[PDB]
């Protein structure tokens, strides 16, 4: 089976190694986007599981984490904040976390994924993303 539908605006962040805990974020975590009212803008990090074909099957590659706004995505049930295993919150200053953007997700059939930036600061040193220009 191949789940379609809601994909990340954005690229994945992608942790260097196994067993890595989730990114902390130097300032708000909230990558570069200029078209979203301040007020949206909040979102989501979500982990997901990765693997790589094995001999003995598949085997595991370090998580990535993906973007999403609130009220979007796999973890489009949850409000701003909400605990759960995988999830992380993120929220610019001016942000008001009870709003929801029309943003919903990305058609890869349609859009390429958004270049992930981070102008006041990013993911902490366990976690990398590929160059992609602007």
């Amino acid at each position: 089976h191949m789940s379609s539908g809601n994909a990340s605006w954005f690229q994945a962040i992608k942790a260097k190694k196994l067993n890595t805990p989730p990114p902390k974020f130097e300032g708000s975590g909230v990558p570069d986007n200029e078209n979203i009212k301040p007020s949206q803008q909040h979102g989501y990090w979500r982990r997901q599981a990765r693997f790589k074909p094995g001999k003995g099957g598949r085997c595991p590659v370090p998580d990535a984490w993906y973007f999403y706004y609130t009220g979007t995505g796999p973890a489009a049930d949850l409000n701003w904040g909400d605990t759960q295993d995988g999830i992380v919150w993120v929220a610019a200053k001016g942000a008001d976390t009870k709003s929801r953007s029309n943003q919903g997700t990305r058609d890869p059939d349609k859009f390429d994924q958004y270049p992930l930036r981070f102008s006041d600061g990013g993911p902490d040193g366990n976690f990398r993303w590929d160059f992609i220009p602007l």
